[PDB]
RNA sequence: AAGAUUAGCAUGGCCCCUGCACAAGGAUGACACUGCGACAUU
């Protein structure tokens, strides 16, 4: 029960949505609480921070009266609603002709919490248009048997954020069915104690000298022009929006051929940034990680092999 | 008496080269969803 821990979780939700917002128009963002508890403080803090629109789920009657009492003494009914769900029906509620849910948050009990995440994984396969799913774990030992289940369904857009507040080490496992990819501070922690269950990398760094710090923009423009990768110059940021891989030997051997194979297919949106002689490659959108691993190792080889 | 970290080696994919495809191999520098633990501390 830590107010800075719950606020840090809502701040992870904000950092997860914000780094994965894109260039789209600012719609009203809709959240979905799962098991809001007897306090119901999670959607309250979300609306106090950035004016989200929560339609929370509930399995209790006394806590539903408590949630309505918190609604009555907080008065945000165009933001906060609480809905009693059923036990056999999908706990992820319908759209009902409303505007689509955007992010889903879950405070499971502490079948177990692994089986609860299994039920949410089973129900979440049917919900399209909903972008973000999260689930927070207290025990470290729940990390394997959930992620291994998530290692059964080829879900690559997940992440484990290490909530570190003294003796409180929580692990946020966030998975999504849409291609948006958050930062690397958000999904892969520093401690290697769960290096068996890290998600994939979304950020790569390289360090240079002021010679190559002067030459870094010419190197990046020559790289993104000599490879037919679509790019744009937004300030000092070089943004990249490809819909298939146009940077590998396999891609050339196919391009330099005659068969009717279309392309090696996987969508990527990413950014190149120059911070203090450093080049950062930073992954924004894409279902398949192999596209971004290929691009980051091609960029590493491009920064190395222009030194001679 | 009970185990992690840590320095080298197999394995896995990624960039480069050979290769019609699948393979296989080479070379190379960053990785880890795999292990192998010659020291030293806890």
């Amino acid at each position: 029960p830590m107010v800075p821990n719950r606020a840090t979780y809502i701040r992870y939700i904000h950092d997860l949505l914000s780094s994965t917002s894109g260039q789209k128009d600012k719609k009203r963002i809709i959240g979905l609480d799962i098991g809001t508890g007897a306090s119901c403080i999670y959607p309250l803090l979300g609306c106090r921070m950035y004016s989200y629109d929560f339609v929370g789920t509930e399995i209790d009657k006394f806590s539903f009266e408590t949630a309505k009492s918190n609604i009555l003494q907080n008065n945000m009914e165009s933001q906060i609603k609480i809905v009693l769900r059923s036990k056999q029906d999908c706990l992820l509620p319908d759209t009902e002709g409303m505007e689509e849910f955007t992010f889903v948050m879950c405070n499971p009990p502490f079948g177990g919490e692994v089986g609860f995440a299994n039920k949410i994984l089973t129900e979440s396969k049917k919900r399209k248009g909903i972008q973000w799913y999260t689930c927070m774990f207290g025990k470290k030992s729940s990390v394997p048997a959930v992620v291994d289940k998530l290692r059964e369904q080829n879900i690559s857009n997940y992440g484990i954020y290490e909530l570190a507040l003294g003796k409180t080490k929580r692990w946020i496992i966030c998975w999504s069915f849409q291609a948006m990819r958050p930062h690397n501070e958000l999904i892969r922690p520093s401690s290697t104690s769960l290096s068996k269950y890290f998600p994939h990398k979304v950020l790569q760094n390289w360090t240079l000298d002021p010679e190559l710090c002067a030459q870094i923009d010419d190197i990046l423009q020559k790289f993104l022009d000599d490879n037919k990768i679509p790019w744009s110059k937004k300030g000092s940021v070089l943004e990249i929006s490809t819909k298939s891989i146009t940077w590998s030997r396999k891609a050339r051997r196919i391009s330099k051929s005659q068969t009717s194979v279309s392309s090696l297919e996987g969508q990527m949106k990413c950014e190149l940034n120059v911070i203090d002689n450093q080049l950062q490659c930073k992954w924004i959108e894409g279902y398949d990680y192999n596209v971004y691993e290929s691009f980051c190792s091609a960029l590493a080889r491009a920064l190395r092999d222009n030194k001679k």
